[PDB]
């Protein structure tokens, strides 16, 4: 039914070399300013706890979640509790060392997102990325890029929101 439930996930999924720190590239979705954007990712059993870091206006704002294992290797789930919906997310492409492809799910609709280890991301990805987003039924014109500029990984106390 859902169209998530058809993306492949990336073979034995390791969440150890996961681990880490990603950069959000870019994002294809039909929903709808973009934030430099980082990932602190770390494997909780069969989960991952994972720390996303904003830059908004000079400030770091960071968010805390936890990416529960929904039963086969590199799917996950995201809890829902006073914002919207629950949010299903699969690790469909990666190598791991340089980008990671992930597909997302939110209220039925589903959406691409490009992560990549460091800046610049290789031609092959970028283009592979494109391509993913066109057999996902979404337009060029959908593919949101965010900053390669002013990134931040590390907020004080007054400006992080725990949703574990």
């Amino acid at each position: 039914a859902s169209p998530i439930s058809t993306i492949q996930p990336k073979a034995n999924f390791d969440a150890q070399q996961f681990a880490g720190t990603w950069l959000l590239v870019a994002v294809g979705s039909a929903a709808r300013r973009a934030e430099a954007t980082t990932l602190h990712v770390a494997p909780q059993g069969t989960a991952m706890a994972v720390s996303t870091f904003r830059k908004l206006d000079g400030i770091c704002w960071q968010v805390r979640q936890l990416w529960g294992d929904t039963g086969v290797l590199g799917r996950f789930l995201l809890q829902a509790r006073g914002a919207r919906g629950a949010v299903h997310v699969v690790v469909a492409e990666t190598d791991y060392q340089s980008f990671a492809v992930l597909y997302l799910e939110r209220a039925g609709q589903l959406s691409v997102k490009l992560y990549a280890r460091s800046l610049p991301v290789s031609d092959s990805v970028l283009s592979g990325f494109e391509q993913r987003v066109q057999e996902a039924h979404l337009t060029e014109d959908q593919i949101f890029y965010f900053p390669k500029y002013g990134f931040c990984e590390a907020a004080d106390q007054f400006h992080v929101l725990d949703e574990v």
